[PDB]
DNA sequence: AGGCGTTTTT
DNA sequence: TCGCAC
């Protein structure tokens, strides 16, 4: 039986996904369809540019409708193609249980009428330039009004979007408001009184006062960044804040006394004024980024009373022109009790020393430090010591030289206590002294640094509660025997990319330190090029993981017997990944060497045509086998064999042609497997022998089906579409004829 | 005439 | 195969 919404496809929750179907106008589905059940309809990116009273009528129990970009406006449209989208008038109407309408990026310039179950409404990026007491008729349950982007560089419009004096009093239950980019030049005159949500960046709003604010006691978000800005920062184009801009009154937010958040970034502000903080006593966030406080925030006293500040954004508020020697945070700071996270990236000062964040050091809740981007030279990491509550620092991208003068294979960092990033550094060698005061710390990130040193097992001394090193994309030299035995609790090391050591050819390299760390379970060595002059073999009982992804395997393994047993000493390893090692061939003694505990191995993007399937009862442990990106020919050469535990096969993107009979029938296991972008030209049940129910996962897509009548795979398809990813629009036919790119259901076959 | 295309946010 | 110790 066909998929029940053709073109579309059902998914959970009563979700018909139309999306990315290049359809003209809004399916109706077929009258034996449930469209009872559908509770949500999406049509995405559709091209779509007339609605009618019909298209949604017989969903009677619709709530979601997402009718986003089917008719951009000429400034979004992709190649300026202008567009209007018509509405009849009852189009949404005739769908009384409506709840959430996304109606943005379509070229409209009145606001439909809507029924009043409507809740959730969106209009951003249209061409709607009013709002008045007749646009929202009725609308007595709605909570959210989302109408951003109606005129400014990207939607161009020639004014001010105008909003009436009064226009949404008559939405009672409105409780956020978004209208960013849309050229305002004043706050909107009797907004609604239960509005807690009040967004209105981006604008040319230069002047504030507590009348722009009258009656809006509940606000919870108030965001009023980016309407006097710096254009010295700006990616996008700008216009300057004006000189002797902004203007905002000391009592401005003194009525906002359930304030949580408030956003000034982006104001052109050089001073604050303690006013504006008065009475915010519920305030948690505050982001006063890209401004120009710098010296300001050396002397500040209007942090006095934040008793209750969580998140402070600091960021990018630069000297034009200039990076500071010094930097001496305010001692006001200090009553920031609640402070959990700061960020000061981007403001662009020379010397992180101990009088730097002095008034910080105290802070009970302090967890999370964002120094990145600050051009910081010298910097004494000692000094975070004694912070009692640190889980995070970010000093990446930055200039610091030294002491002062998927997670099955590399866990992250997320869940650990203490972190360090230092990656994007000017390290060239690492020397104990800079990390004499950070053995609390459990990852540290090296990553990105220019670390040219044959390491030996001095560098890391006083790290004795280290994790995770991440020394990606540096040039470590891997030839000293005792590198990283001094970080006794190490269990993940990245050493990917440091590949130039390994192309210095008739320079050979030793790999033996592996076996002295006994607590290591995860390495990467992926992206070295390792190709010749290396040790025989790696060696560890603590291993789990290893990523050998782009080196050359096949340089080795083609150099007689030195390394056919590279892998084996690694007694508990259970994955592997060989993906990128220009892979020609293998030898079934060659797998049989790999570690008898494996449950995952990945080849992907070798070039091999050839796979003696047999060798799989070598891996007796084996689960998942990933071949994707080779050049398969055909499943053929033997079955997959019997007794296998594999679960998860991946041949996709190989050239395969053809499946023998029984290919799959004794993968008594196998859940999941992926055919796509291979030249199949059939799918049949014969290659699963009776064993096609089974599967959870069978992708098919992007192979040239021969969607002749009759075709047999139609039937078969049908029979598994539960586990056929995108079944009704990516399983494409290749012939015959003017068939070739639809779907296999553009016409029907049977 | 319409088409284009996977498009966050600045 | 990188200051070892003919
Ligand atoms: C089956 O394999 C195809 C192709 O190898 C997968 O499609 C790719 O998926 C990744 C994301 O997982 C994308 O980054 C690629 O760019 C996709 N490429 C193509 C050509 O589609 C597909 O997701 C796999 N199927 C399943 C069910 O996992
Ligand atoms: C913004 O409004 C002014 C008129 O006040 C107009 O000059 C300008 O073109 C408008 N900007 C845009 C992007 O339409
Ligand atoms: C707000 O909506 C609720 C429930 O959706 C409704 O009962 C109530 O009358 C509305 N309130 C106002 C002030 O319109
Ligand atoms: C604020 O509320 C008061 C009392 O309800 C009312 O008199 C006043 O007009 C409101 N202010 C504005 C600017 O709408
Ligand atoms: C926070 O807002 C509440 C209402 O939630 C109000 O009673 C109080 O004045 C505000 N301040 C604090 C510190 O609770
Ligand atoms: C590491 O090399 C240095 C020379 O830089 C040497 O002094 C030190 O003893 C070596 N450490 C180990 C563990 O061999
Ligand atoms: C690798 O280093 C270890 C420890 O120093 C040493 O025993 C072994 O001989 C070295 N390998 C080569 C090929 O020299
Ligand atoms: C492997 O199968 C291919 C494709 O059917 C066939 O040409 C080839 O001879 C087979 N080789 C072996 C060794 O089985
Ligand atoms: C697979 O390898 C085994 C053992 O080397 C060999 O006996 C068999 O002939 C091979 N199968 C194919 C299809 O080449
Ligand atoms: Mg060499």
């Amino acid at each position: 039986t066909l998929p029940p919404f053709l073109p579309c496809e059902l998914q959970p929750h009563g979700l018909v996904n139309c999306n990315w179907l290049f359809l003209k106008s809004v399916p109706h589905f077929s009258a034996a369809a449930p469209r009872d059940n559908v509770t949500s309809l999406s049509l995405l990116s559709n091209r779509i540019h007339h609605l009618h009273d019909s298209d949604f009528a017989q969903l009677s129990n619709l709530q979601k409708l997402n009718l986003k970009w089917n008719c951009p406006p000429a400034g979004l449209s992709p190649m300026h193609f202008p567009c209007h989208m018509t509405i009849e008038p009852n189009t949404f109407l005739a769908v009384p249980t409506l709840e959430e309408l996304n109606l943005s990026y379509n070229g409209i310039t009145t606001v439909p009428a809507l029924p009043s179950s409507l809740v959730s409404l969106i209009l951003s990026r249209t061409n709607i330039l009013q709002l008045d007491p007749t646009s929202l008729t009725g609308l007595h349950a709605l909570r959210f009004l989302y109408m951003d982007g109606n005129c400014y560089y990207k939607n161009p419009c020639g004014r001010a979007l105008e909003v009436a004096p009064g226009a949404l009093l008559g939405l009672g239950n409105l409780t956020h408001l978004s209208l960013k980019y849309n050229n305002l030049t004043t706050v909107p005159r009797s907004l609604p009184p239960s509005l807690e949500y009040l967004l209105l960046s981006y604008n040319h709003i230069v002047t504030l006062a507590p009348e722009d604010l009258a009656n809006l006691t509940a606000l919870r978000v108030l965001d009023v960044g980016g309407n006097c800005r710096r254009c010295d920062h700006a990616r996008n184009p700008c216009v300057e804040c004006p000189h002797k801009f902004p203007q905002l009154h000391s009592d401005t937010f003194s009525h906002l006394s359930r304030l949580e958040g408030l956003v000034l970034k982006d104001s052109s502000l050089y001073q604050l004024n303690p006013r504006w903080f008065r009475g915010l006593g519920n305030l948690t966030v505050l982001d006063l980024s890209e401004n120009f406080l710098y010296d300001c925030i050396t002397k500040t006293k209007a942090f006095q009373g934040l008793a209750q500040l969580r998140r402070l954004n600091l960021s990018f508020n630069y000297h034009k022109k200039v990076s500071f020697a010094h930097l001496t945070l305010a001692p006001s700071f200090g009553s920031l009790l609640s402070l959990q996270e700061l960020d000061m990236h981007g403001i662009f000062f020379r010397s992180l020393s101990q009088k730097t964040l002095q008034p910080l050091a105290r802070l009970p809740m302090l967890q999370r430090l964002y120094l990145q981007m600050n051009f910081i030279n010298q910097a004494q990491l000692g000094i975070f010591k004694d912070f009692p509550g640190l889980r995070y620092i970010d000093l990446s991208d930055n200039r610091i030289s030294g002491a002062v003068e998927s997670e099955d294979f590399m866990p992250s960092c997320k869940n650990l206590s203490f972190t360090l990033d230092l990656s994007r550094n000017n390290l060239v060698t690492v020397q104990p002294e800079m990390f004499a005061q950070l053995s609390r710390l459990q990852c540290l990130r090296l990553s990105h640094n220019s670390i040219s040193q044959a390491v030996n097992g001095s560098q890391f001394v006083p790290l004795t509660s280290l994790q995770v090193l991440d020394l990606s994309h540096n040039k470590l030299d891997l030839y000293h025997g005792r590198s990283f035995t001094e970080l006794p609790r190490l269990e993940a090391l990245d050493l990917s990319y440091n590949s130039q050591p390994f192309s210095m050819r008739g320079v050979g390299h030793n790999l033996s330190f592996v076996a002295q760390l006994p607590t290591l379970r995860y390495l990467s060595l992926a992206h070295n090029g390792i190709h010749s002059r290396v040790s025989q073999q790696l060696c560890s009982t603590s291993l789990w993981a290893l990523d050998f992804s782009g080196n050359s395997l096949s340089q080795m393994w083609a150099e007689g017997d030195l390394y056919l047993r590279f892998f084996q000493g690694l007694r508990s390893l259970i994955r592997l990944d060989l993906s990128q090692n220009r892979l020609h061939t293998l030898l079934p003694c060659t797998l049989g060497n790999l570690p008898k505990s494996l449950q995952l191995l990945r080849l992907r993007n070798n070039y091999l045509a050839f796979f003696n399937w047999s060798s799989l009862t070598l891996l007796p442990n084996l689960e998942t086998l990933d071949l994707a990106g080779n050049q398969l020919k055909a499943l053929s050469n033997g079955s997959l064999p019997s007794g296998t535990q594999l679960q998860r096969l991946d041949v996709s993107r190989n050239s395969i042609i053809f499946v023998v009979p029984g290919f799959f029938a004794l993968a008594t296991r196998l859940r999941e497997l992926n055919l796509s972008a291979n030249a199949l030209r059939t799918v049949e049940p014969s290659w699963f022998g009776f064993l096609a129910g089974s599967l959870e996962v069978l992708d098919v897509s992007a192979n040239p089906l021969h969607c002749a009548c009759g075709a047999a795979f139609v039937d078969f398809l049908l029979q598994v579409q539960a586990a056929v990813p995108g079944l009704p629009s990516r399983v494409k036919c290749g012939s015959p004829g003017q068939l070739q790119g639809r779907s296999i259901f553009a016409q029907d076959l049977r």
